Parts: C-alpha cells; structure tokens; sequence
C-alpha cells in the first residue's frame, strides 16, 4: 500500500510531482501576530511563520509571541511543538516556552553551523562549569551531561525558575548529521535517534509537548513529526495499509506551514515508515539492526 505507492512513484519517477500536490492542497491560514512590526526580530526567516490559530503563546504581559506552532495529531494522539532554532535575542523566549509548555524533550535536527552560514543561536550550555542565566525570562540552565554518539548527541539538562527555585530535567536530542535542506544518511540512523527519542518517555502523554526545530523548524522537523505519527497510527491500528502518508503530512501542515522542505524529504519520509514498519508489526529484531547499521 505505502510501497507500491513507493515503486509507482519511484519507477516513473514523479516524487517531484507528488510533493507539489502536497504544495498545491497544503492549507493556508493567516499568520497576524507573526507579521506585525514589533515581531519582526523575533523570525529566523520571514516567509516561515506560525498561523495564529495554532501558535504557542508565551505566559507574559510583555510580548507572548514566539516563532512556534502546536501540532496536534488527534487520531495519533500525539502533539508537537514545532520551532526555529532560537535567534541571539529568543533564547530566553525557547526555554520560557519549555518551562511553560511543560515540554520534557527538545529535538534538534540542525547543527548551529552549517554550509559555512549560522542557523541557530548556542541555546544550551556546552559545558557544565558555564551554566547559563536568561535575565529577560527568570530561567536558569545548566549541563547535566552529555553522551556524544557518532551521529547524535543526548544531553542531559537542568531548566530552574529563579522566581519559583522550581527545577526541571530536559533531554536534549541532538542530531547532527542531517543536512539542512537534505536528508538522514539511512532509515537506519533515522529511526534509531527516533526511537531513542521515544525511549526517554519525552513523546509520551504524561509530559507536555516535545519541542521539535531545525533552523526554520518545517522541513527537517517536519520530516521527524511525520515520520513519528505515521508510525504510531499504524501501531495503534496494526494496519500499515490504512494509513496515507501524504494524507497525514496534510493534516500536520493545518498546524504549520511548509512541513518537510524537498521531494527527496518526502521520498525519505516513505523510507523511514515502510522501514519502521517492520518494527510495528512484531519485529523487535530490527531494532537493534538500525543500531549496528548506524554506527552510534
């Protein structure tokens, strides 16, 4: 079903086409709060905004926007928080969110580096001596510690209210080898660090939302969001056949604009479910074969 979709589209060679069908459909809402002057150094990039039907709201008099948007998979019951990466001056505003959105994962698909060009702002301490202060938000947060894998990075953090001495322990999921408007080296490695995500307990329902962001927080956060829905509806069912992906990558994009950026991004998004599949419908095995192939 997903796969002779797969090797219609793959032997005449039209995922070009597809995807544009997915571009032509996608829904369009307004995005006000986003576009208003006094936002405008408050956007990574100006034509990736969140609607304000679904945007997060910061908890403060001052200003509550925030380049964020809450996908919310009903069928999947599962939501996402979707981001930019941080600009220098919404740092403060990221982890405000966190605290408040009570999110216990972030995700990050992008390194601050990439193609020579800077992508996202060093939002999170690298080393535990040099905890950082964000005076604007009342936040503090320290480095707990890291496991560095070959391919991603896990870290352990320590967000505290400085109103309140309240404190919180943030996982940090770095993955650092998925290129900006490219895609995972394997379904393996893929699903490995997502699995890894759903092992810590960071997508289950008892936390708040797990925040999700690349640079601009669509194409490669998309493509993880996607990919993690689509997985759990066929869990959920045990029906692979009943689930349409690019019906699924619709429904997201209710909640945010231009999720999953490339063709090549949408071909990746079939390849990591029908691959991911296999470990849905009683294959355990497969498992710890994406951790052998990944090299971690």
């Amino acid at each position: 079903e997903m796969e002779k979709e797969f090797e219609q589209i793959d032997k005449s060679g039209s995922w070009a086409a597809i995807y544009q069908d997915i571009r032509h459909e996608a829904s369009d809402f307004p995005s006000r709060v986003a576009k208003l002057p006094k936002n405008k150094n408050r956007n990574r990039y100006c034509d990736v905004s969140p609607f304000d039907h679904s945007r997060i709201k910061l908890h403060q008099e001052d200003n509550d926007y925030i380049n964020a948007s809450l996908i919310k998979m009903e069928e999947a019951q599962r939501s996402y928080i979707l981001t930019q990466g941080p600009l220098p001056n919404t740092v403060g505003h990221f982890w405000e969110m966190v605290w408040e959105q009570k999110s216990r994962g972030v995700v990050m698909l992008n390194r601050v580096m990439e193609k020579g060009s800077l992508k996202c702002a060093q939002y999170w301490p690298q080393k535990e001596e040099k905890e950082m202060i964000f005076e604007d938000t009342n936040l503090k947060l320290t480095l707990i510690s890291e496991d560095i894998k070959s391919y991603y990075t896990v870290r352990q953090l320590e967000l505290e209210n400085l109103t309140t001495q309240e404190t919180r322990e943030i996982l940090h999921f770095h993955y650092t080898t998925w290129p900006d408007f490219g895609v995972p080296e394997s379904p393996a490695s893929f699903l490995n660090f997502l699995f890894k995500v759903r092992e810590s307990g960071s997508l289950s329902p008892e936390h708040g939302p797990v925040v999700v962001h690349c640079s601009a927080g669509i194409g490669r956060s998309g493509t993880f969001c996607l990919a993690d829905t689509c997985l759990l509806l066929m869990d959920k069912r045990k029906d692979p056949s009943s689930v349409d992906i690019k019906k699924v990558l619709l429904e997201m994009r209710k909640f945010r604009m231009g999720l999953i950026q490339t063709a090549d991004q949408l071909r990746f998004s079939y390849l990591a479910v029908i691959e991911g599949a296999k470990f849905i419908m009683g294959d355990s095995s497969v498992q710890d074969q994406w951790k052998e192939l990944s090299h971690e």
